[PDB]
């Protein structure tokens, strides 16, 4: 297995610079025919001509239109098309081949491929060579000429790159579309589609030059009705850039294309963004809430890129950050500011230090710029997408909003239409520093460990207060953990948002400061502080951090209720419950150790629920914070603070703590969510598309959490109000009504009825597959086996296997039976997924991520079934590079 290293980078000895293809759809097959006009490059040396080339069958190869010879002159081998270097010309030449492909069944959805009745094609990383021979790599430039052909019947709308400049007909029912592309692009952005597609279209005018731009939304005819928010969102897309970046859309049109099966969230090919149909289509009828914010996010996310990975794109894969961390963290701004909600920039957050913090302590830490890579498939990671944002929003953090605007500019205009590196973006970051620090001395060159540096900071605090001399100190302390990439790991560049709070009214006692932690500890003194303060730390979560804040509860209570910042009031109840579980933890740990028959357990703070009910009880606060402060941490952020976790006794933590606090606020609790209902459920606008209302959205997300807490409590006659639940034309409510009801007799009265109203619409149905599978079920194995034997059957939908068995595996009681049962389970799916997917199987390893940070029994189960599944005799490249690295092997 070939490793590829970043610092083996070499420009080709070869140009590619004109691709002209004929893509010819049939029945059975499809025939690619392609003209490379090429030329040498000043690097060359007189070596073969090497084409990447994967699953080709050749009908025949060209020079200059000499046909080629196999054996003589040139070699393939299913990987790799060889020309002998003696017959490669020594001037400009033409390449041209004839292959043959086979998308019906091409199930790993990489290359060009048939979702239900579309042909669609995925080139990112490496696809292209799927689809006909190229040097396969982002720096080969090229222009674009592209024809398709198909039956008319079958394919009436044909897609690719650039503009259509020719439609014709063709004898035998078939008929044909020509794209020319001009623009220079990497292959990783061409894309085809054909089908028969229907559409929603709009005209956007650009803001400075006043260009019309037609947008188009397409899916299969039987969702049409579900298009028209991704086109809002579009068109909102649009408009940030221009507002935020003043960047325009360069081309006449953009098509995006919604297809059932699709191994991620969306792909960025210029001019034809391509989608899984789950983050493209909705409607209020058939989708729950979240659908809203996730289309809001990946169509602005793809729309995003046109910029920062089309227009600037990367010199090489390893600068792949450049582009997801940069496109990521442009795509927070957006998303922030459409919902204008505290809780998106909370989620965000959310996910970082649950999913990627455990990522970046286990064995496939890496930092956001790796050193190497086998599989690229493997390469499109949390740590490269969202560490990677929380990197390129530290700049934004450092420079303030004016600078990181001109030096984002500074970027643009420096690389576009060019490729580049995150060297080139630092650079232009540093320009902007200077001008901000009014020193041409001053540089980033720090900054560049962000890049190179694996693992998580551990950022810790002392204080110091000396009432005489009104003079306030905080001591700061950075460290990292020493890992496989590093065996010392250097001090980074940190900014530290800070405020702090008078505890006496809850007031600012200093303006907006950003301290600029730059060696291993510092000391930041503030003078003419008048009373003792508590610090306000990290606000806005300004570092990839873990966060040490040495607070008492008392002052995190203070923060909880007092401090401005929305995520430091999140970071200080969190830090409340954190302590409580390690506590409690503990306590549960030693009983089970010694077998004791009796023994105590420390109660949950009554300050701190005090603190809840005074938020809970506020009108004026907010109805998606609330819902965070009533939710005890992710378990996945919880383990990362804990050594040999034994998930029974998590388990039986949370469920004490969860009971403590119900026991004193269950009627605070049902009390809100009675008096929610009004303004949560209101059906106004419920048949128009257009009109997405994200507080109500919270709104609904804080009634369900109310109604999950009361029903695990057996709140007297809550039942009642669970089949009224069910009973709401909202997805989020019904589909909750059914999770909730689990704990009572009602469930499966409730899975028929449920099912009933998801089974019509494809996506709602994968909905309902997830509420099943999340299901707090002492029967839920037996369940599961239900659904595999009357719904999922042996479908290759990506959607429909993820639905079934990944909400399952955060069961913290059931996934983790002692048995192992669960893993086997699991191993058994990703094992039969590989033989069709690789990438989607690998997807399906996330439960084993966490392996060797359990209690030693359920380490060797999970080991056990990654060895089982390591000897696989047909295991493909993916999987075994994976758990290859993840079992330290
Ligand atoms: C899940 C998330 C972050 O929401 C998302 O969808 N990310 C996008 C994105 O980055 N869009 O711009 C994306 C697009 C394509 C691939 C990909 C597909 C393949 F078939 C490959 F073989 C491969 F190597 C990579 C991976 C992620
Ligand atoms: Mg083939
Ligand atoms: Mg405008
Ligand atoms: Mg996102
Ligand atoms: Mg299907
Ligand atoms: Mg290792
Ligand atoms: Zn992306």
């Amino acid at each position: 297995p070939k490793i590829h290293y970043r610092k083996d980078y070499k420009p080709s000895g070869f140009i590619i610079n004109q691709v002209t293809l004929n893509i010819n759809i049939h029945d059975q097959e499809t025939i690619v025919r392609s003209v490379l006009d090429m030329d040498i490059s000043k690097h060359n040396v007189g070596e073969d001509l090497v084409f990447d080339g994967v699953g080709l069958k050749i009908n025949e190869i060209s020079i200059n239109n000499k046909k080629l010879v196999e054996g003589e002159e040139y070699t393939y081998d299913n990987e790799f098309l060889t020309i002998f270097s003696k017959f490669v010309p020594k001037s400009k030449f033409a390449f041209s081949s004839e292959v043959i492909i086979h998308p019906e069944t091409n199930y790993a959805l990489t290359g060009l491929y048939k979702s239900k009745n579309i042909i669609v094609s995925q080139c990112e990383a490496t696809g292209f060579r799927r689809i006909t021979f190229f040097i396969d790599r982002p720096d080969m430039m090229a222009k674009y000429d592209v024809t398709v052909t198909a039956d008319k019947e079958k394919y009436p709308v044909l897609l690719s790159n650039g503009d259509k400049v020719n439609e014709f007909e063709i004898p035998g029912g078939r008929h044909g579309a020509r794209f020319n592309d001009p623009p220079l692009k990497p292959c990783y952005l061409f894309a085809v589609v054909a089908g028969d597609l229907k559409h929603l279209s709009a005209t956007y005018i650009t803001k400075y030059t006043k260009k019309k731009v037609e947008l188009y939304v397409f899916s299969e005819e039987k969702y049409v009705s579900k298009l028209q928010w991704a086109l809002e969102c579009l068109k909102k897309s649009m408009a940030f850039d221009e507002d935020y970046f003043g960047l325009e859309y360069d081309l006449s049109r953009l098509n995006l294309v919604a297809v059932s099966d699709f191994n991620v969230g969306a792909m960025e090919n210029k001019g034809l963004n391509i989608f899984n149909a789950n983050s493209l289509l909705a409607s209020k009828k058939n989708s729950i809430d979240f659908s809203y914010a996730r289309i809001l996010t990946v169509v602005g996310h793809e729309y995003f890129h046109q910029y920062t990975g089309n227009r600037v794109t990367l010199r090489d894969w390893f600068q792949l950050t450049l582009k997801e961390g940069l496109t990521v963290h442009r795509e927070n701004l957006f998303s922030e500011e459409m919902t204008k909600t505290v809780t998106t920039r909370l989620s965000h957050v959310d996910l970082l230090r649950s999913v990627q913090f455990l990522e970046d302590s286990s064995p496939l830490s890496h930092p956001i710029r790796p050193e190497s890579y086998v599989s690229m498939e493997n390469f499109y990671t949390t740590t490269v997408y969202d560490k990677g944002s929380e990197v390129m929003r530290m700049y934004l953090t450092i420079l303030g909003e004016e600078y990181y605007k001109k030096g984002f500019d500074i970027y643009i205009k420096k690389n576009d239409g060019n490729t580049a590196t995150c060297e080139d973006f630092n650079y232009a970051m540093e320009q902007a520093y200077k001008m901000k620090k009014a020193d041409n001395s001053a540089n980033l060159n720090q900054y560049l460990l962000w890049f190179s540096q694996s693992g998580t900071p551990h950022v810790s605090f002392k204080y110091n207060y000396d009432a005489e001399k009104k003079q306030y100190s905080i001591h700061v302390n950075q460290y990292t953990k020493p890992d496989e990439n590093q065996k010392e790991k250097k001090p980074l560049f940190i900014p530290i948002s800070v405020g702090l709070i008078n505890p006496e009214n809850g007031k600012e006692m200093i303006s907006q400061t950003t301290l600029e932690l730059t060696k291993e500890s510092d000391t930041f003194v503030f003078n003419n502080i008048a009373v003792k303060p508590i610090p306000s730390l990290f606000r806005g979560f300004s570092a990839p951090v873990y966060i040490e804040d040495q607070l008492t509860d008392e002052e995190r209570i203070l923060l909880l209720k007092y401090d401005s910042d929305a995520f430091v009031r999140y970071n200080s109840c969190t830090n409340i419950y954190m302590k409580q579980i390690l506590m409690n933890y503990n306590e549960f740990l030693k009983a089970k150790n010694e077998k004791l028959e009796s023994f105590q357990l420390t109660p949950v703070n009554a300050q701190f629920i005090d603190a809840i009910k005074y938020l809970l009880e506020d009108p004026h606060a907010d109805a998606g914070f609330k819902s965070y402060i009533v939710s005890l941490p992710q378990d996945r952020y919880i383990i990362n603070f804990v050594s040999n976790l034994d998930t029974d006794v998590l388990a039986d933590t949370k469920e004490y703590i969860y009971k403590q606090i119900g026991d004193k606020l269950n009627d605070v609790y049902y009390k809100m969510f009675k008096s929610l209902e009004a303004k949560a459920d209101d059906l106004t606008y419920f048949n128009d598309e257009s009109h997405v209302d994200f507080d109500q959205m919270n709104m609904r997300t804080l009634r369900n959490t109310l109604l999950s807490l009361l029903s695990k409590a057996q709140y007297p006659n809550i039942l009642n109000e669970i089949i009224e639940h069910s009973k709401s034309p909202y997805p989020s409510n019904w589909l909750t009504s059914l999770s909730v009801s689990a704990y009572f007799d009602k469930y499966f009265e409730l899975y028929d009825k449920t099912y009933k109203l998801s089974k019509d619409d494809e996506l709602l149905l994968q909905e309902w597959l997830k509420t099943v599978s999340r299901s707090d079920r002492k029967d839920i194995y037996e369940i599961l086996k239900k659904l595999e034997n009357e719904v999922l059957k042996d479908s290759k939908n990506p959607n429909d296997i993820r639905a079934v068995y990944l909400p399952f595996t955060n069961n913290l009681r059931r996934f983790h039976d002692i048995s192992g049962k669960g893993y086997k389970l699991i191993a058994e799916v990703i094992t039969k997924t590989d033989k069709f997917n690789p990438m989607v199987a690998t997807q399906l390893c996330e439960p084993f991520k966490l392996w060797n940070k359990l209690d030693t029994k359920r380490q060797e189960l999970m080991l056990n079934e990654m060895n089982t599944m390591l000897q696989e005799p047909q295991i493909s490249n993916n999987l075994k590079e994976y758990l290859l690295r993840l079992t330290n092997k």
